């Protein structure tokens, strides 16, 4: 679910760029915090905004997870990432959800759109917005 202060794009930079430590029960706790609940799984990729941006400008695609769709991009090359799968739930004190850790080499698909008019800022007119996969 994504809180009404964030574009997509600012949602997806939150979940799956911006791993604000390298510990998957610390760097959940924003995610949960911010949508009310425990996230189940989570990756993070250990990569650039950028990047990711530059990703969007590969060949379209039909989007793994939905056959109706093809705004995604395939990543070209590998990226190391971390993976965080729940361990712990705790549904009334998120602060007390742990998680497990498993890192990887993959391959990554992602959707792309046009910008937020009002909100997403000029420099990038077209951005990320869902991991659809990876692979």
């Amino acid at each position: 679910m994504k809180p009404p202060q964030f574009t997509w794009a600012q949602w997806f930079e939150t979940q799956h760029i911006n791993m604000t430590s390298q510990q998957c029960t610390n760097a959940m706790q924003v995610i949960n915090n911010y949508q009310r609940r425990c996230k189940n799984q989570n990756t993070f990729l250990l990569t650039t905004f950028a990047n990711v941006v530059n990703v969007c400008g590969n060949p379209n695609m039909t989007c793994p997870s939905n056959k109706t769709r093809k705004n995604c991009h395939h990543s070209g090359s590998q990226v190391p990432l971390i993976h965080c799968n729940l361990t712990t739930p705790s549904p009334q004190n998120i602060s007390n959800c742990r998680y497990a850790q498993t890192p990887a080499n993959m391959f990554y698909i992602v959707a792309c759109d046009n910008r937020d008019q009002r909100r997403d800022p000029p420099q990038y007119p077209v951005v990320p917005v869902h991991l659809d996969r990876i692979i």
